[PDB]
């Protein structure tokens, strides 16, 4: 009984690119006040905000009630983060939808935010090394990125899932182009105008707007695809090339009830229809969104075939192509706009990130029933059904 | 409606004390295994794991999940980490239920776990240091302790709360010296043998079993606790021996609807009858506790005089006293066992340490009416109810 | 009983600019390997390497001895570093001449070196710090640059020199532009091609060859410098236009004796026939150029006006106006290619490096007598005596 | 020609301990102002002060400055800092004895000071660490300890001269005993008080006045040192028990020309008759005093026989046993007060040490013709006669 009465997100920066030096606080303000301008509801009205976000480290206490705070949130709400990986932002949202339908808020906003940029080396020294170096850790890649089980990078995750899926190197090349070409025609045609609030990044040199998705590559080549280096694996086919990439970014959605919706006169991009989280092997953590997907759809009394679009994730190639194998949805209703490999991961913002492109590519087509899906490190997959009102 | 099924919590750690090269997960895998064993419920009936931790830099993905598979709580399962300061621990139990409450999980475990002894150092180093110093940041203080609005520790909130409700030098440090008796009788007397499960501290030369609160004072003298100076403000009243220590421990429920209970023969630890969450000004955030328990006793149809038994944060006398006179509940019946100052307080873990202390001692006595409490960084509050089934 | 045979020396490189990456014993080698075969000795006849360098720290072993030991100088022979800052390029050739006096040694390389670009930040860390913040020292200015006296830069005691010597904003800015024009005009003249030699920064993707000074800007305008900011005072009159820059680079000198040479059918570039050096008041450290200078000459027997050349550091406009506005040495003969404010200033080469023009350009120009001086920190000032036969 | 007029060290000092938290300077401070009380003159004859010292990272701008200010040597003198490893301190004293044949001095203060107990670690992070773990170095191992050509630290060049001159574990633990043995000895003799200069620790709560050597162990046989594992190689035969320690601490001594010593009427320790220097296959750095030692033994006009007192410096028991086997010196009078392994070798300082032992016991019994010796890293030897009539 719960709709999302607005949306936005930042443009998606690339690593130390736009937002080098902007902390995800920052980029999450930004994000709060336009879900509500865009919805009409003032920061007055807001209960509490939830914002997914996997490396915080160094940014001081709370971020998500710095953000909100920031944004002119008033004192008497509250605000809270929350980690389930790149499925955070995504997750946040359900959380959100689960405030308003047990009767502990009214108004949520929720989303996820993150600098990757902006994540710190660290090391714990309070007990002491009297001599000979040490580690620094990049947080980014231990916290963010390293499977804790098996000790390697999620790309060779998605390694485990070519191999056992047995897709090509030409063939997760091809997904790749594809996202990129996708995703430079929407950008191109104005696809991402309506999603995107812009950011202004202050400088002592001067303001800077930020309004386009700079990480996406134009005139992207299969020749230059298929002249990369494997990444993980010396014998592997998996680069950097048809990967997601390391990027900064905030997207958020402004929650209520339908009913509420209904008293402002606020048209919602959505009803949320179900949602489910549900585990898999860490191996092949990329596969976490068949299950999720399955057991949202069940939940909402969908059939695959019921779907008009999805936003699925592409962590990398490999298990977007494996999702794509085993759901067996139209791959042509799939990320239509292309999707992480060209347009950038944040990891905690990123499952917002995809919602926010659903949202406003079902208005635009006038879609009635959509689906948010995201791939978890550690192995597990989160889905949303969103319904058009 | 849902049920606290059982409960455990592991001996709260000095700072650098017990648990000094122990992770989170470690403890809070511990915590998982007890819960599981003391309602009778397998590893691999459990949904979804939610733990509360502040400080979890440089752990790895996503701890929850470490701690979660360590139990063996199955990959099919979920898990994730949330951050909402100190009331962590305790928002981790009410989001548990809420996830039961709306029909998407089953048996949830939930708490929070803390090692503040490994928060590392950390920097921001990618964009490389031009020239000049810069910090290497303590990541416990500043991600945990500081306020991000005024830039100054939790403790100066402490002397803002001091100064706004007059509270003396004096009647902190009988408060602080009651909490430690308090806590030494209770400890000498078994009463946290219950609540306890002893961790097993793997080392080269021997195992230790660590099942006593190794911060607990014993002989705690007024003499001493009047001669420590200030530690936040050189005309303070505010130390070391009257606000809570820095420590490392996890705590969790099991929770599962009030009819699953039923079906399975188990007599739980009680019924989660309401919980609220509230912000105040960041200034004196030790007062979150007034609006948030005022809420939750609204949200119950409770008066103050039905709580039986109350455990109420003492993250520092100051603000401990200052919930006590606003409120104005006996306070005989709050923190019958001690409270932080005594306990000790691992961040995210308090909120679900205070929660077993008060189940365990609600059976115990046959209180039917109890409610927990945190003050929250930043300006939060939380408080749940709970009555004996 | 002294002379230098040849000398060379790199180009001088912009903070993290052409050498960013550069260990500073490469560019030493490249400047060993380029005066070894420039007087007809074999490196296997080289007895010591003695080469200033200040900022040591993390880059292995006794560098003097990298440097050679790569400039194909063999292991029989020996090599050392030594520190008197910005002198210490100087004195190192002095040192080497005491060498071949003293009858302990025939063929000795002397000079300096410094990549200020290479300087790490460091911290004592074998505490294990128990909790707080800690910094990270930047050795580039706590080594090189601060006095460890009075705790402030050396641009503060250039500040102590201008308010001194009432050295308004305009005179410095006025000795400023003079040095760019100066620097730039000889550059284009090709007046700095005898000395330089190059030197090929290996990379990965292919080899750049630096053949040319960097740090020059193209004839700075008297207006340009009137718009830059006080660097060290927030009333002051010093600049970044006006003051050193930070910077790379290496040079030195092959020494030997007289009838030694005569045996060899060797022809020297100079003569040695003393030296001096003296301290001031470290507060005003920039004055150092003044005793040193005058000692110098004494043991000379030859008159301040013997001379037929000047070189003179131009740490500072400030303290450069002031040093001729005293010495009374020819001012028109004061640098003739100019100094440091264009061309840079690594510390521990400057010396050597001011020297390569001296030394050369008294063969060049064919003069009885030069010299060449510098300021150093802790309040002191070097020079020695050189007669080109 | 030169004479040392007085001669004074501080204790020596064990890793983390007595001068745990002691700069170098204020070492090098004591030691000076120790000689020059004991030989009557005033700080204000001073000329120079030449000081060596490996690890000042971090101290500030050339310490060897900040230890003649500190110890009352005027501003109008000279000072400045050099590295020669670990035969810095004698071959200052050498440059210091240059100083004034050459006749730019007639009073220098020569020696050593290190304080490898406050040698920082650091890191090159100017150009920034773009993503991934990396380290922060030491200093004292990467700087001081580790070689720059092949990689590995002295205790393997040390295992290279072992099986090279077929040295067992036995052969190099009876040296170390019996110099631990002889350490103890004229330790409670008391032949180290006149050497030593008392050092006060400031302490806010508790000073201490640290006035003998802690290196040295009380009871030593072949017992304990038998029991030892490899510490550089899993079959090794160097350990902790047979090589030097790491260590804190400053020497130092007073040279003029023996006539200007005459017109003070001052007993000289000695007279420096012969010096020298040449590099070794660096695989054998501590095969550098035995052509060292006979460079010194020619120049002086001197047999091996002609010698009465021998300091070569124990920094493994391994290059020792072949100074002595191979050389020819009569093992019998070669530190007879014991050495390093059990003294110590602070590095910079560790050359100026063995002299200060050298002198005085050369008083004590009476001997004319004595000789001091160190091996060097990057294979170069140093070694230094001295007769007094
Ligand atoms: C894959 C990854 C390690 C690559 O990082 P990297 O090693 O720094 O690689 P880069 O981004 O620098 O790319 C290397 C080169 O490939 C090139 N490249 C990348 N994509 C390309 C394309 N589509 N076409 C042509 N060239 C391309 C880049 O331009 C770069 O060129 P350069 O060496 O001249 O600068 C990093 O992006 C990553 O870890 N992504 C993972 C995201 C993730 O795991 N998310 C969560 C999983 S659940
Ligand atoms: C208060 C705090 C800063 C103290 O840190 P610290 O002083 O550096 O470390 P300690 O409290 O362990 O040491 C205090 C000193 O007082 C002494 N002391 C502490 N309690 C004492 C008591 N009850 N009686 C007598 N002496 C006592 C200790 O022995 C120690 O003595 P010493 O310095 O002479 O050896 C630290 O515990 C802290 O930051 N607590 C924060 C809790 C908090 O902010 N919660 C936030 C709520 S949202
Ligand atoms: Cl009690
Ligand atoms: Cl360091
Ligand atoms: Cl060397
Ligand atoms: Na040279
Ligand atoms: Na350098
Ligand atoms: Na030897």
């Amino acid at each position: 009984s719960i709709v999302i009465a607005s949306a936005a997100r930042t443009a998606v920066g690339s690593f130390n690119g736009a937002f080098a030096n902007t902390p995800a606080h920052e980029l999450g303000a930004t994000v709060i006040s336009a879900v509500l301008e865009r919805a009409g509801v003032a920061a007055g009205e807001v209960n509490e905000v939830i914002l997914g976000q996997v490396l915080p480290a160094g940014e001081g206490q709370n971020p998500a009630r710095q953000a909100a705070m920031k944004a002119g949130v008033p004192q008497e709400a509250t605000a809270w983060g929350m980690n389930q990986l790149c499925g955070s932002g995504l997750r946040a949202v359900a959380l959100g939808m689960q405030q308003i339908a047990t009767g502990d808020a009214s108004i949520i906003v929720a989303g996820g935010m993150e600098s990757m940029s902006m994540a710190p080396h660290c090391a714990h020294l309070r007990g002491g090394v009297k001599m000979g170096d040490f580690k620094m850790i990049d947080t980014m890649i231990k916290d963010g990125l390293t499977d804790a089980f098996y000790g390697y990078h999620m790309g060779t995750t998605a390694e485990n899932v070519a191999k056992q899926w047995q897709l090509s190197r030409d063939e997760q090349d091809a997904f790749a182009v594809a996202s990129q070409n996708k995703a430079e025609a929407a950008q191109k045609d104005g696809r991402f105008k309506d999603e995107i609030v812009p950011f202004i990044v202050k400088g002592r040199k001067g303001d800077i707007t930020v309004d386009a998705d700079e990480y996406i590559r134009h005139g992207a080549t299969l020749d230059s695809m298929a002249k990369l280096r494997p990444a993980f694996d010396k014998e592997g086919t998996v680069t950097a090339g048809n990967a997601s990439g390391l990027n900064d970014g905030a997207a958020a959605a402004l929650l209520m009830s339908e009913a509420e919706a209904s008293r402002r006169g606020i048209q919602p991009l959505g009803r949320i229809v179900s949602w489910a989280t549900v585990g898999v092997d860490p191996k092949v953590m990329g596969t976490g969104p068949i299950p999720a997907s399955r057991k949202a759809l069940e939940r909402a009394g969908w059939k695959i075939g019921d779907l008009d679009l999805v936003e699925a994730n592409e962590a990398f190639a490999a298990q977007a192509c494996a999702v794509n194998k085993d759901l067996g949805w139209d791959p042509s209703i799939v990320n239509v706009n292309g999707g992480a490999i060209a347009i950038g991961a944040p990891i905690g913002a990123s499952g917002a990130r995809i919602l926010n492109t659903l949202l406003f590519e079902m208005k635009r087509r006038g879609a009635r029933k959509g689906l948010a899906t995201l791939c978890i490190g550690g192995g597990m997959g989160v889905a949303m059904c969103i319904e058009s009102l």
